[PDB]
């Protein structure tokens, strides 16, 4: 069947002669100053969540969902108040069907033949819900399932739970996906591309991936930090995705990620955004900050501590030390993990991305003795409860034009990043700035970020309990709190 | 060859030390005090970490200002104790603009063909107004080929090592190359290894004037910044189905959407584009459904308006923004009007160019009204399918040619004679001349770009002649609220000026702009007005 609902007060709320038909269309709000005061009770009123998230689970779950609800159009000031809201709901439904615009206004029988008539279904499967009723006389005369909404659920939830199947009570935040996006293409350096997504408009901020992901993960963030307030710009980190990735090892050089990084801002006109980074990103995000403060008007690392290079320790023995850094001298070596990972990108994914509470990880430090990071990894792994069967596709085909050679190409130049970066020895970071900290993160865990203040002053801080390197994916809704939060207050 | 100029004292200005010494007036500090840690030949201390890149400038403060305390009272001269330099720099910079005259002279031998950069002495700034600054190094950006800022590389004006690094870095000879600084005591190093020595002493011209010999000669007042076309971003939506929209995107937030005409593409703007960015928004100039690199089918019903305008919308829905600035010209312009009147939420403002907000008479045939008005003609022309296609796709090198012509070229359109003689390029010579108002490769572009859609599609906007109007006919009761503009083209042969003379019965407070001497193609006829007045617009409402 077919779910409806209006939106009147039943999807949006607190609820609500010349006004009875510029509900019709026929006027304008100004053009309507006769039998004024509400140009801000229709600001006053925001998104009916709960209500808002039922329709994305049936949506899910197979229905087509809408809107038949009595409209008006509002040239008004509190007018945006109305755009937003609405190009919010925009998505996740199929069909609007306004009052204000097929003429026929709630509850003249019109338009509910004209709704079936533009799904083209039966009265019987298609249910609907209006906070006022006196609205779903027609609707149970055809035939089809009524419900109310005298509260801001409960029957709602509850009897309408009967359609075929329920929905939760904590839900996460909402998807987004993956082609319903603006797909952006800045092209840099001559036969360098980079991809990227959209949403939302301004102030910008970038959402930089990391290993081994695309822009994809962000997922739960981006339609949140749109909805925040602000313009996304979720990138495929070079040799990623979409964009170019090219087979030159010195092509991922931190020096030369960061530069181009700048010339995305340029080609793109924008002369200052957020810088967001996340695993081998956030390293970036924070060089980013380091040698180019200028573009940047703050910065967010998610578990990735800002990590000096002290220029009387050659980088690499470093790395030979951390005993969870195996994996990471593994990868060095060119086309062996390559031949390792890409031989069945099905189980490399679902190994991969794994909880906090998740067996059968990865070998970040036996890697070099068991000789390859999947060997003590199932060979049909287990779907991670943190990811669906087509979370995993997108990675999979996402990876098929890439292969892995480009995205571990940014291990590959430990030294001169090291020679590089030690300039920032004499610098510190002033721009505003946000160490995010995952609790139980196996490598890159939160004890390795203690000092940062020493680069850092002013360093805010954020921490997620029970968390995996996997942050986004696995605790979004804090995630998001805390991101938002941080970029509201500074 | 190339020439490449210091930023300061002759790209930005005015410059930041003309505020040392202006402070060095403030207080007794005598003559170079100040300036002097800036300004010296032999530099060392907190600002030479500055140049050179290892500190940040806020760290350059508490040491640079206990670095004058020492200088201060303490060797010669009285320096203030509750004293600083910060804000009196990160102001004096915040307060510096780009030298238009000089980046004019930048962009020209470019286009001559030189390599233009900029060797500075930067910094890296994690000040407030930092942000000022990137939009200045933003702008430039495209303008010079090469970037060597001693905050970068490691070296300082004038310490040799920069000017052998960029020399290195182009791979010329000292000669080759001109070079010119507010400075002299940082040319003394070029006017040894053997450049030509420019002091920019002034605001400028006195500089391009034994500058201007040496290259070429400097329009009086070129030719508008052209945002052009392979670096720009190229984002795409996809609203139905089969159904993507193409588009570029450049400046950040708010967002206005420039909707080009008929027969065009989005190339069109590329002259208010650039300067709507600056302006201080995010443009979002689309290639028009059926055109360019956007889907454009062959149906028909596929291009009504109520269609267009809708999809307009799920655009705005699917790249998330709730309201943008609706600026069509032409076919767009009418388009843009019809936004306004069904969304006026989503329209934060609307602006047409020449297109005049022409309502349907509710009993009067919509067709029998084109019939009438003498120049139409072309118009009817066009409603028979495959016909002008066939005309105009035979060579597009001639077609384009013949279109796009000023206000003042022959050789035009055949608006109205069209049908008899059996088409619009028949008296058009069969080999046109360049209308003085684009280039070779302006057509070029054009042409690649239709190459892929044919001309069905962009005819198709005339073809949904009575339905368009038969929806029209309900934003027959409303009126027009949100801000709105229209600009008229004094010459405009069809969509003449007059015809939008009754509109304020419809749109109120409408405001207007008026381009003297203006053919149809407005934008590229006389585009540094169309900015002035568009950004004027957006400033002001
Ligand atoms: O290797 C990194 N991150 C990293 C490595 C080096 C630096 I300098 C910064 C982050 N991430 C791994 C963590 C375990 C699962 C695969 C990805
Ligand atoms: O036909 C239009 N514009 C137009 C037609 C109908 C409407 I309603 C609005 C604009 N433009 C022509 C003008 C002459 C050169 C080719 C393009």
């Amino acid at each position: 069947r077919v779910a409806a609902f209006d939106l009147d007060g039943v999807l949006a709320l607190p609820s609500i002669g010349p006004t009875e038909q510029l509900m019709k269309g026929k006027i304008t709000f100004s053009q309507w100053v006769p039998l004024q005061i509400f140009s801000q009770a229709m600001a006053a009123r925001s998104i009916n969540r709960p209500m808002l998230q039922a329709a994305i689970a049936l949506k899910k779950k197979g229905f087509t969902t809408c809107i038949v609800t009595n409209n008006w159009l509002d040239d008004g000031d509190k007018r945006d108040s109305l755009a937003q809201m609405m190009c919010e709901l925009s998505q996740h439904f199929d069909f609007l069907i306004e009052s204000c615009q097929v003429g026929m206004i709630k509850p003249e029988p019109q338009i509910y033949n004209f709704l079936l008539d533009t799904l083209k279904a039966k009265p019987n499967e298609v249910v609907f819900l209006d906070d006022f009723g006196s609205n779903l006389k027609p609707a149970r005369d055809m035939g089809m399932v009524t419900i109310l909404v005298h509260n801001t659920a409960s029957a709602l939830r509850e009897l309408e739970k009967v359609t075929g199947t329920q929905f939760p009570e904590a839900p996460l935040p909402v998807p987004c996906n993956p082609n319903d996006v603006s797909h952006g293409y800045v092209t840099v350096k001559p036969g360098i591309r980079l991809h990227f997504v959209e949403m939302g408009s301004g102030p910008a901020l970038c959402l930089c991936h990391g290993f081994p992901e695309s822009w994809f993960s962000w997922r739960y963030q981006i339609p949140a930090l749109a909805q925040a307030g602000f313009r996304v710009l979720a990138i495929d980190m070079k040799g990623y995705g979409d964009s170019s990735s090219p087979p030159e090892i010195e092509e991922y050089a931190m020096e030369l990620l960061c530069k181009e990084m700048v010339t995305f801002l340029d080609k793109l006109g924008i002369p200052q955004a957020v810088f967001i980074g996340h695993d081998w990103a956030g390293v970036m995000v924070w060089n980013m900050a380091l040698f180019y403060p200028e573009r940047v008007r703050a910065v967010a690392s998610l578990n990735t501590p800002f990590m000096p290079p002290d220029p009387d320790v050659s980088p690499m023995k470093v790395i030979r030390s951390i005993p969870v850094f195996n994996y990471q001298l593994y990868f060095q070596e060119p086309g062996v993990a390559e031949a390792e990972l890409e031989k069945n990108m099905s189980r490399t994914f679902k190994s991969f991305f794994r909880a906090s509470d998740e067996t059968g990880f990865i070998a970040v430090h036996k890697a070099t003795e068991i000789g390859g990071i999947l060997v003590n990894t199932p060979e049909d792994p287990n779907l991670s409860k943190i990811t669906t069967e087509e979370e995993i596709e997108f990675y999979i085909q996402q990876f098929k034009k890439t292969g892995f050679r480009g995205p571990l190409n940014w291990y590959r130049n430990t030294e001169r990043n090291w020679k590089w970066s030690c300039k920032g020895l004499g610098r510190k970071i002033l721009v505003p700035a946000l160490m995010v900290t995952a609790e139980k993160d196996i490598v890159l865990r939160p004890e390795m970020s203690k000092n940062m203040e020493k680069w850092i002053p002013f360093l805010k801080r954020g921490h997620i309990e029970d968390c995996g390197h996997w942050t986004q994916i696995e605790k979004p809704t804090e995630v998001n709190q805390i991101l938002i939060k941080w970029l509201q207050t500074e």
